[PDB]
């Protein structure tokens, strides 16, 4: 849509919305040539093919979109080709398992300026997409998320793959290795302290979970390269929450920055209460 | 009992389960961990105890390693995680929320046989190379299935080994495994009826060649000088999509290629399709007819 990372985000969310347990992201030239997301979700029924094309409509205007899909109620799958207006160029029977594969080829080709900027800044744009990819890998418990990349004429190479584990801890281990888990402690939520409450509580509905680096000297990280925040399992960047987490960690380890995976679960406001719970909990953890 | 046959047994089990994704995770070339994850049919609860070159496979792996299995059948509401002792007995079974499929973890293969374990470690480079060859064969022939493999040495980062893109063609799987540059020097196999000259060389009559039921397909290097390979490091033969080593067929392919490029050896991916009743060392009935078809076809291709 706007970038490589947001295009991947939209396609992954669509696979998640379809109830997929396998989500495979296939890239060619870091996504400059091909962005392809394949899932084993519910698929699309024939009567809704034209209704596919909004994320998918915007992708059609900015790239060449091919979609293959097979609904559980269908006897055979279907392969669809779209023009830049979202109109179906052709639809043919296509033998494939249940699910949907969305192919985004030559993203931004219809906008030459954006296409050229995409290529020039591919290292930064790919790093943003990896961050989004890692966030979904960590939080999507029970879902096997994978990514592969193929550069030029070279062989296809695996980038990451999760094992469909029910715990965030194992998903973290799948993404970064077991060595990353050895320097982490689980988040332990505490009621806000009288002192911290004064610095800023009976109707507390915030539930915090996750992992953070130990405050022990040397155990931290050189930068904020691995900090993942979630509100109701949705990846996001809460500025005030992120600053508070790094501030409390620096109270005990000013030389380093922590690894962070924090999910904020709350009913469908009162952010000062959330910060008071976060600060009190982090102080009790690092003490 | 080797690293390659252990991986082969697990990959075949995932293929038998109807998997479309097969993920192989290795640690220390498989000395520390061999883990195969698939999205196949899984195992039903009533068959958990029944779970425990041929390496059965799972019972033999339990005797030689620590086997952990998580699985979820479509008929189950929640998956199950299983731990096995070296006699194949279930140490513990716990509910385990996971998607449909099976994950088999083989950690410290051959640990219970210290002599074999040291031979495994000492010859790990040769055993790992043999396993990669077997894995490449399944990657090439398993069209429509995403097979991936990584290897991790100690505490280092995961290293890519191979991965296919779930493509419907053997040609695309070759490109995924070896790169598009490998495809540029290949030509497709074109089957021809055996020629009178080649039929005479094998002592075949017109009636012997009338019941031809061999169907050969695949890819081979061009005979153009220099385009070949330094050795037979990339020659993959299949009978009814099954990886195998037909000695006479393999020698014939290299012999005809040497008729046009004696200095080099070709890249070979060749599947031989034939009725199951004619396969019995690979013993193919009417093998002289198959060799005559192969030689005649290869000569027409390289001419
Ligand atoms: N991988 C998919 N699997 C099954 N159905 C899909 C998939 N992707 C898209 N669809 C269907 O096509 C519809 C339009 O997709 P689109 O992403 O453009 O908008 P949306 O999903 O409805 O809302 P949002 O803007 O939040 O993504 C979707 O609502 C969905 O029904
Ligand atoms: N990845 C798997 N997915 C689903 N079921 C499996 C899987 N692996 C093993 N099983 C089940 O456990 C049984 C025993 O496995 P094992 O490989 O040891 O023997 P086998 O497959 O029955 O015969 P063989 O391996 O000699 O062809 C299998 O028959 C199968 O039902
Ligand atoms: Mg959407
Ligand atoms: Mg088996």
């Amino acid at each position: 849509v706007l970038s490589l990372s947001t295009a991947v985000k939209e396609l992954v969310e669509n696979s998640l919305d379809a109830g997929a347990t396998n989500i495979d992201l296939k890239l060619k030239d870091y996504g400059v040539d091909l962005i392809e997301v394949s899932d084993n979700g519910c698929g699309v029924e024939e009567e809704n093919f034209e209704g596919l094309t909004e994320a998918l409509s915007s992708l059609c205007a900015l790239s060449d979109v091919t979609i293959s899909t097979c609904h559980a109620s269908a006897k055979v799958g279907t392969r669809l080709m779209f023009d830049h207006n979202g109109k179906i160029i052709q639809k043919t029977p296509y033998p494939r398992p249940r699910g949907t594969t969305v192919s985004v080829q030559q993203l931004f080709s219809t906008l030459p300026v954006r296409h050229k900027e995409f290529q020039r800044n591919i290292k930064k744009e790919y790093a943003k997409m990896v961050q989004v990819l890692h966030a979904y890998c960590i939080i999507s418990a029970g879902i096997r998320v994978s990514c592969t990349n193929q550069l030029g004429q070279g062989k296809r190479q695996p980038v990451v793959c999760t094992g469909g584990s029910p715990s965030i801890k194992e998903n973290i281990g799948s993404v970064f290795g077991q060595k990353q888990l050895q320097s982490l402690i689980p988040f332990v939520q505490l009621p806000p302290s009288d002192s911290v409450c004064e610095e800023y509580a009976l109707h507390n509905l915030f539930y915090i979970s996750g992992f953070i680096s130990q405050c022990t000297h040397g155990v931290g990280r050189s930068s904020t390269d691995r900090q993942f925040f979630f509100i109701n399992r949705r990846p996001c960047d809460p500025a005030k929450v992120c600053r508070l987490v790094n501030e409390v960690y620096h109270m005990y380890n000013r030389h380093q920055y922590p690894f962070v995976v924090l999910n904020i679960s709350v009913d469908s406001q009162e952010e000062k209460l959330l910060l008071a719970v976060l600060k009190t909990s982090l102080i009790g953890m690092f003490d």
